[PDB]
């Protein structure tokens, strides 16, 4: 095997194993998209139109989406005790547990990766890779 | 300076995908017009038409068309009416299209090189057999 055909390899594992983690959390890759961004916002007060913005989503794709999570109660809906017209969205408890769940993937990629391999090799694997990194550079 | 093996493995594909890019630069074609050249050199031999390339890089007719004005207008392809059916147009390389697309392909070739020649013999085997563990541990 060439350095060109691992990388590339590892790099797609990585991917699949990603997309697999929202599998196993019963989640679409947008439904993931939209939990993430109230995650990350939603000490603003968010309603539908800024979600449908953020994802380039149109209202009804936003619709059904927000409808799905809310069903599973990910996340919850009010008006705005101000504009009757208007409804909030927050991530429920459950919804920040499974957006740090997702998000947890990685850690546990890079823990199965480390585990590979004894402590010194590991120091003289990321040293390597990194004089590789650098040659590209 | 004490990074994560994730780190490392997307910033060495980050790299390696901007030298690929950078190539393509050099030669002063775009991104879709060496997946086009490249698509072109692997069926060479077929008689590929205007359509047949719409079909494989999922393209609309119009944005194949003024894909193929370019690369005609850079003399790496020719275009002809096919003899039997009036309604074809069939492209082929010139001898130009070819070298380009090697030209390009030659940057893999020469990353390899690069990577295998910072490590010695025995580093080298004993990175490949790590990253081909490594890429088991992932798989299972």
């Amino acid at each position: 095997f060439t350095y060109s055909y691992l990388f590339r390899m590892i790099s797609h594992e990585m991917k699949q194993k990603a997309d697999q983690k929202l599998e196993q959390l019963d989640i679409t890759n947008e439904q993931g998209h939209t939990l993430g961004y109230l995650y990350a916002h939603q000490q603003d007060g968010l309603t539908q139109n800024d979600i449908a913005k953020a994802l380039q989503r149109t209202g009804p794709t936003v619709s059904n989406l927000l409808r799905n999570l809310e069903r599973k109660k990910l996340i919850y809906r009010y008006v705005d005790a101000q504009d009757t017209r208007r409804k909030n969205i927050g991530l429920t408890t459950s919804g920040i547990k499974l957006v740090e769940a997702f998000t947890s993937i990685f850690d546990e990629m890079e823990q199965t990766l480390v585990s590979q391999l004894s402590e010194e090799e590991n120091e003289q694997m990321k040293a390597n890779l990194t004089k590789m990194l650098s040659s590209l550079q």
